């Protein structure tokens, strides 16, 4: 009935869990409780077409993927130095560098930034992608990250 495989990378603790159940369930996880893989399915209309996300959660701590959300935070340099060799690791095993993304700064009701926006939006221009800041607090953001992987899945 239309499915998309979306699968969310990127180093420990960014908050990728926190956003994929923000996304299906409405609520944040304040808690911090390492991911080995969970996936989850909902099903949505978007841009007026019923379908069913398929949320692959990996650990921070990829084949079947349709497209990726490269997830850092934004007070986490380190996270954001990483996501080279996640794009990496993702095109080694899709042996294709034609792979829908999107790079999400996440945790942007934080204070403590390190990674400007500049710097993650010339980051993804290098690789022809959107950057989304998102917080799965706040809600802000994560629809958009989501909607738009989707909506880039659907240009390839
Ligand atoms: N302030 C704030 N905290 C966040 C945000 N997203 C996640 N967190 C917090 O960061 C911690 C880790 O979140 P989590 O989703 O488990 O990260 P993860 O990337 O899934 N970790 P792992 O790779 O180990 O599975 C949690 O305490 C969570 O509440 C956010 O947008 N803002
Ligand atoms: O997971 C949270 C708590 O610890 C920090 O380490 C990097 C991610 C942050
Ligand atoms: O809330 C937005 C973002 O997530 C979707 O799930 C159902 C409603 C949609
Ligand atoms: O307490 C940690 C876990 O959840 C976030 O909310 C703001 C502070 C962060
Ligand atoms: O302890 C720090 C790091 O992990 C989060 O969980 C809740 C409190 C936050
Ligand atoms: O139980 C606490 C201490 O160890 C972590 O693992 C998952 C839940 C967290
Ligand atoms: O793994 C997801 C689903 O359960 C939440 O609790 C902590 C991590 C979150
Ligand atoms: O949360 C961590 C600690 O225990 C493992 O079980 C599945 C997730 C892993
Ligand atoms: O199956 C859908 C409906 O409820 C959500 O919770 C996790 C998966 C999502
Ligand atoms: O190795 C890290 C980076 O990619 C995820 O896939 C499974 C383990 C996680
Ligand atoms: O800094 C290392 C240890 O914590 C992880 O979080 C993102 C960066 C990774
Ligand atoms: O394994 C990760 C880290 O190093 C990159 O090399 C190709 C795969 C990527
Ligand atoms: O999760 C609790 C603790 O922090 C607040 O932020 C939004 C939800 C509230
Ligand atoms: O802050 C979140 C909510 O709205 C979007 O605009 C830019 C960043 C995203
Ligand atoms: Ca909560
Ligand atoms: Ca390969
Ligand atoms: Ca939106
Ligand atoms: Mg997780």
């Amino acid at each position: 009935m239309t499915e998309y495989k979306l699968v969310v990378v990127g180093a420990g603790g960014v908050g990728k869990s926190a956003l994929t159940i923000q996304l299906i369930q409405n609520h944040f996880v304040d808690e911090y409780d390492p991911t080995i893989e969970d996936s989850y399915r909902k099903q949505v209309v978007i841009d007026g077409e019923t379908c069913l996300l398929d949320i692959l959660d990996t650990a921070g701590q990829m084949r079947t993927g349709e497209g990726f959300l490269c997830v850092f935070a934004i007070n986490n340099t380190k996270s954001f130095e990483d996501i080279h060799q996640y794009r990496e690791q993702i095109k080694r095993v899709k042996d294709s560098d034609d792979v829908p993304m999107v790079l999400v700064g996440n945790k942007c009701d934080l204070a403590a930034r390190t990674v400007e926006s500049r710097q993650a939006q010339d980051l993804a221009r290098s690789y022809g992608i959107p950057y989304i800041e998102t917080s799965a607090k706040t809600r802000q953001g994560v629809e958009d990250a989501f909607y738009t992987l989707v909506r880039e899945i659907r240009q390839h």
